[PDB]
């Protein structure tokens, strides 16, 4: 899938998704999961509790309350086991998919950096680069960052070659 990278926050994302990074038993804390529990409000938490807890891995999908987009696809690239590259390229790989079971078009993803601290970071971005170039052309993924100089930083890794 192609992938566009811009400067924003991802609760206001206009298309069809947004991925949101997460534990595997599903509950929302600080910091994006927090502005989606607030901007989103109680049904989504509420949605979470439904489907109770999934593999680390693995991901899940709720609708987004009050949010710009039709669903929040949650990620779960720790929890009860503790991130590492493998959870990060199985829960990369599991929200593509199911954005693409959706039919959707149109998905955000973060970088995940709150997530992975203790991962190499270019190994990080390599890994879900890969899984999102893999996934279908019926996809359009965009990479939310915080600021603008790094969102062009990765604009410009995108040249390189």
């Amino acid at each position: 899938a192609r992938i566009r990278h811009v400067q924003g926050d991802i609760t206001e994302f206009q298309g069809d998704a947004i991925v949101n990074a997460a534990n595997n038993y599903l509950k929302l804390g600080a910091g994006v999961a927090g502005a989606i529990l607030r901007k989103g409000g109680p049904s989504i938490q509420e949605e979470c509790d439904r489907i109770g807890k999934i593999r680390v891995g693995e991901a899940a999908v709720t609708g987004a309350g009050n949010l710009p987009v039709r669903y929040v696809i949650h990620a779960a690239v720790l929890g009860d086991e503790p991130a590492s590259l493998e959870t990060v390229r199985k829960a990369t790989k599991s929200a593509l998919e199911k954005a693409v079971e959706l039919g959707l078009k149109t998905v955000a993803f973060t970088s995940w950096g709150a997530w992975v601290g203790g991962l190499p970071a270019e190994a990080v971005h390599r890994v879900m680069f890969e899984e999102i170039k893999k996934a279908p052309d019926t996809l359009e993924v965009t990479g939310v960052h915080g600021t603008e100089k790094s969102a062009e930083a990765y604009r410009r890794a995108l040249l390189e070659h």
